[PDB]
């Protein structure tokens, strides 16, 4: 274990090996961490647990920091598997001890565990939980951020929020703080982190954070529940988190395609050329969604004002991967970007308008399309390369 | 270069280490051929060429069987890249040689090759070419099998059947004749090429196969394209393809489905289990799309009589990988199929009425939805259990 600050001691899990998260939605290429938290005062608090499939593990080093009986409280802020998932091993040690948690959170654990004969205490937003020496626990509840059981609890005296997966993202580390950690792949972990599971939550962002600040309640460290805790200038992320909340975009075009005989890959690079050479503030990505991390592409398109979709036409529809990526985008629910579908056809065509309908489905202001038959010679990527032209001229922030 | 019968000479390229077509939408597990054919009578016909990466290498063969000066002429059965590619490299030694091809062939390989300074010679079914010896080439136009261009080249004395794509198969191997390979991979190979690929062409096979028997041409051999050349007993993949034309299925049902924290999963294996101990006859697979092949996952679907998808609720939308496969699945148009979409949520859900609605949009004769919430319990499994009793009963082929 790893002493957080006085009394407050991390007996979570470091996950080196993990790179498939919610599936293989969310590849972990830097791995992740479940942080569990023990406080010890004049009562013994343990706040979340760990994945399942480090239970044993979670439990037998749980018992080398404090004897089990001695457990007074347990917190569950969130009820995925990821941080409630040890939680059957742990009751069936200690079935009498009590769990403070949200009234959606019962649901939710029941649903997982279906232990339903546990102590269960719904807590709401201002509820408190003395645990001795001056201190006490003040839960706030954050319903859908991200999961209708999410809440959060933070510690007076000590100052420390407990956020669970606000604030976190997944990264391994040996060192626990931020300070301790490599500022550039904590940035990008946390920026991959929000765009592609907080972003369809932004709405209700900005008014939770509003107020938890009305609280007027000080805030010395954050402990999430990945990844690292906030020591040095905790708020740092806070503020990422209302800059990214409020339709974040920079001035950045991320183009994505699926091809079968590169044919729309030439359109891709030919549109791209367009746009570099219209507009040299833009800044431009391109990706092949059959060789290219999914999770990066998505990333770009957060931070990017609009996209270009291409895909070919395959059996009178839009290439699948093109098609699943889209649908998870519609999920997502970006804001105040714009669009342009564009790809190759063999005779008839209509995979084109069919991505540009869907993409406007996904909330995308769309632009008009460009479609080219089979392979683009001189002349037809000359209309690519305008075509990137006009899209750099219609997207452009500020006149040139 | 391998003698296939009397002057018929095979000077194509063996692909072994292929394992992607059509981007990344149908993986070759065995590998690929790209056959040409090299007819030496009183006249010199070169019949298709092979993929573009391998063009140097089929010039530089095809200088060693002949000078390339006394090639009469070239036909081309289908444009596509991995038949035509290296029609560029070729034609820049030999630019006056005239090319027999379709109108649609005129419109595809300028599309690729952009030379229409070549000599064309627009061919339709019942068009003959003298090559002297008293043998000639009759050509039949196959229009969306699988391409606007597809032809094939039949040569009469020989009785040789050139096919292009019909009737092939992407399977590599030293041997080039059927009978001098194994039949099983073979078979496999067979299946998973129509399944994929001409399954949404189904409706044209059996009448082009009616049309081409009313010709009375005699047929040794097949040469097709892709794979082995069928010598023995020849006639038995065009048998096959009027049995997979004709919505082809077995007394099977085939489940994939993807999975956050397997809940969706627990529910596919409990539907498996109530559909074998209420109906013995049928043979059932079971899939992760995230974890297999989707085009074994395919091949399956062609062979089953109906299937069940499933699905979890993401972000009030499907998984990504389940909406991009029935997304092809809807280009493929299978028929007389039925289906039954299921899947687990967390709280709102509309991810299976979603997946049941797009899953009709694929022609799929739709049964009634399972839905769960979080992990199935050991009620929750009965009624999944029970659900595939009332598959089994509503999709049985034969009363019991
Ligand atoms: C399996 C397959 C299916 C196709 N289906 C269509 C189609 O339905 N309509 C069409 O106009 N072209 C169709 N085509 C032709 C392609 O759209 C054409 O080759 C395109 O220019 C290639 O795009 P890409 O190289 O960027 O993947 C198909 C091609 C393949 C290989
Ligand atoms: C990223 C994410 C998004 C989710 N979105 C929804 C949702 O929009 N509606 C809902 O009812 N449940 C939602 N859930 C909860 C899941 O549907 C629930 O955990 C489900 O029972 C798990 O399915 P599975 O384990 O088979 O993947 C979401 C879960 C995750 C991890
Ligand atoms: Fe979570
Ligand atoms: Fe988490
Ligand atoms: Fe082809
Ligand atoms: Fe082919
Ligand atoms: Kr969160
Ligand atoms: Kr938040
Ligand atoms: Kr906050
Ligand atoms: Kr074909
Ligand atoms: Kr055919
Ligand atoms: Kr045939
Ligand atoms: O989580
Ligand atoms: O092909």
């Amino acid at each position: 274990s790893i002493v957080v600050k006085n009394n407050i001691h991390w007996v979570g899990q470091r996950d080196w090996e993990v790179r498939d998260f919610h599936g293989t939605e969310y590849k972990t290429l830097r791995g992740s961490s479940y942080n569990s938290y023990l406080i010890r005062e004049e009562k013994n608090v343990l706040i979340d647990t760990v994945k399942h499939k480090f239970s044993r593990e979670f439990v037998q080093n749980l018992r080398n920091e404090i004897d089990l009986a001695d457990i007074d409280y347990i917190v569950i802020n969130h009820a995925e598997e990821d941080h409630a998932g040890a939680l059957t091993e742990l009751m069936a040690q200690i079935p009498d001890t009590p769990i403070y948690c949200t009234a959606n959170a019962i649901d939710s654990i029941n649903g997982h565990h279906h232990h339903p004969e546990w102590n269960f205490n719904v807590v709401k937003t201002g509820d408190t939980l003395d645990i001795g020496n001056g201190k006490q626990l003040i839960f706030v509840e954050t319903p859908m951020l991200h999961w209708p059981d999410s809440m959060m609890t933070y510690l007076t005296g000590d100052a420390v929020l407990f956020s669970n997966d606000a604030f976190g993202q997944h990264y391994c580390d040996e060192h626990l703080f931020n300070d301790e950690v490599d500022q550039t792949e904590l940035f990008e972990q946390c920026q991959r982190y929000y765009a592609n599971i907080l972003t369809p939550f932004s709405r209700l962002v900005t008014p939770k954070i509003t107020e938890i600040l009305g609280f007027n309640l000080p805030v010395d460290m954050i402990a999430t529940s990945h990844g690292v805790v906030w020591r040095d200038n905790p708020t740092q992320i806070v503020e990422l988190y209302l800059k990214w909340a409020a339709d974040y975009q920079e001035d950045r075009i991320t183009i994505f395609y699926d091809t079968m005989s590169n044919n729309t890959r030439m359109m891709a690079d030919a549109i791209a050329q367009g746009i570099a050479e219209t507009d040299p503030r833009v800044a431009v990505k391109i990706f092949n969604v059959a060789r290219s991390d999914k999770n990066e592409i998505l990333t770009n398109v957060f931070r990017s004002k609009g996209v270009l979709v291409g895909t070919s036409t395959m059996n009178n529809v839009m290439m699948p991967k093109i098609a699943g990526l889209v649908e998870e985008m519609t999920g997502l629910r970006f804001r105040n970007k714009r669009a342009s579908a564009f790809g190759s056809h063999g005779w008839s065509g209509g995979a084109v308008d069919r991505l540009s309908t869907r993409l406007q489905d996904a909330g995308f202001e769309m632009s008009l399309s460009l479609k080219a038959k089979w392979r683009p010679d001189q002349d037809a990527l000359k209309l690519c390369r305008e075509h990137g032209r006009e899209i750099a001229r219609q997207w452009a922030l500020a006149p040139l």
